[PDB]
């Protein structure tokens, strides 16, 4: 792969060195690794949740008798376990040889954190026999051991895909990068009221939008279009998980 | 290229190798061929088709008296075609000497079929030659044959270019891989009722999402929206297909 | 990397052999090896810009009563370079080491002109020291000394980050790939009046949509989402840029 010819950058002007920690050195590589090895495609949709945010909102008492706070990324966790469940290619790896897929049984899914010293994904394992307020307990360790660099690197192993939430900063969908050897990474954005056309007016509902990047080679168009929309008929009636 | 490291996955819990069809094994070597050797860009537009969808939908005594159903795609079929035809850089290739580009006189498009051992892309050949009713029953011939794996590989052969619809399954976007030797693929997905400014208020209107990835080699950004933007006024207005 | 195989074209039908000017070539090969060496994630925002096109408009006359066009590029190029040395890994570029990120301490952005035989890049050199009507002028000239083949080399040297703009002819959002070894580059589309909630109602507000590719090695998804974020609120209020 031709590399890129150096160019003398202080030519232009005063320049700096800043080294980067060896996380992000390591992130580097398995991100490069990645994208010379899946070729990707995002699958955009976006989601009713104005339902989801009432519900959340209205348990603020509940979360907080038990110490957690219940945020979108529990209920985002649930949703898809239960999916990855129904839609087993997407819960799977390419086995080496190239020609057959490994479908996991066990559900365990990684989230994005971003530290200081670089990117961290702790995994959650079995994430569907855990509930909301234990999966929002759970998070909430991870991502402060996490930050303090306390994670010991047994929590970083063996997911079966990765939610990337960026709905706390901004951002209208975006392109994640999927972390090989998983199959598909969900990322979430800011959700905005949209109007939404109820057959005779629009009305403001609470959208919050969603970008699935996937490895087309074992997932192909049609089937992530399929999970893009379950999870947005999950995510507007949390009450489905339940049949 | 770098591999991936190989990982133990039944360490974290129970797995199952399930194989792959020798189509997907296929499938999987062509993307990855077009992924490390196309830089891609993907195109956003959206098409308002109310006066489309209206057209499709009073028709739909003729298309049934002819025995073929009347959809989108060829009615996004022939829009291309007459778009294909006045935009050449997209109906072309480039030469295996990097420094020409192969112009095809002849207009053949092929459009994704997702089947059970895999995706079929069956090419309907001159299609700038055929009318709705007659693209309309040879689409839908082709998928049934590639459903039935009757499609004789003949009938894979020598596209200009690639449609993949997911406007059935859902989804707001997606970025498409190109088909390598093809230069550019129109991915399309589900249309819904949009609030648009009329310059006084929002009227709704039926809006159609279009994404067109290009070889970014053979076509830039400008000459890519461009096509976008003609196909969005093609799709408004498809007598202007008839001047 | 596995090269595509040849396809007889003219076996389908008439073929005609155009060949690639050397700098559509260069072009070419640039990208490619663009693609195979940055890792891209592209986040997408849009902006309001209700406000920054009454100012464009206001100031018509002043404009050319210096000569200059005001359009929304030199809008876009102040504040771009404001915000290149608030978050300055965005103007920075990684060491050939890989193990270290030269920050730049200057701020020199490039813009993309389609001109016929190809893409070119003018630079702008320390955009932070110039107005807007200096931007515009030069912007002008640049732009016009690459369409007539009179842009000397030096002019498309050492720039820190490019501006695409399409906004001229459309499009919804693209995916624009960095020109390495910069580190991101911003895509800018067509802005559309769109319904905004107000807290009660659906206001009408211009949108401008911004695509910003990045090196997913160098910046995180939350660095970039931060990037947009505040880059949208600039552009909602300028006069930011003055505090």
């Amino acid at each position: 792969i031709p590399p890129i010819p150096p160019v003398d950058f202080a030519k232009y002007g005063e320049i700096e060195e800043v080294p980067m920690t060896r996380l992000m050195q390591i992130g580097a590589t398995n991100l490069h690794r990645s994208w010379l090895n899946v070729p990707h495609v995002t699958q955009f949709e976006s989601a009713d949740i104005t339902e989801l945010e009432a519900f959340r909102v209205a348990q603020k008492a509940v979360a907080k008798k038990a110490g957690v706070k219940l945020t979108v990324l529990p209920l985002l966790l649930k949703a898809c376990a239960y999916l990855l469940k129904e839609l087993p290619d997407f819960n799977s790896s390419l086995a080496p040889s190239g020609q057959a897929l490994i479908r996991k049984k066990y559900v365990h899914i990684g989230f994005a954190v971003d530290t200081p010293d670089g990117l961290l994904v702790p995994v959650i394992r079995n994430v569907d026999q855990k509930s909301l307020l234990q999966l929002a307990a759970e998070a909430a360790e991870l991502a402060e051991k996490a930050r303090s660099k306390k994670l010991g690197a047994d929590a970083m192993q063996g997911a079966c895909f990765t939610i990337s939430s960026l709905g706390h900063i901004g951002g209208t969908a975006f392109t994640p990068i999927v972390n090989a050897p998983e199959v598909a990474i969900l990322g979430v954005s800011k959700a905005s009221m949209q109007p939404v056309w109820d057959g005779k007016a629009f009305q403001p509902r609470l959208m919050l939008p969603l970008s699935l990047s996937y490895d087309h080679r074992v997932i192909n168009g049609a089937a992530a279009a399929r999970f893009t929309k379950r999870l947005g008929d999950l995510l507007a009636d949390i009450r489905a998980i339940l049949l």
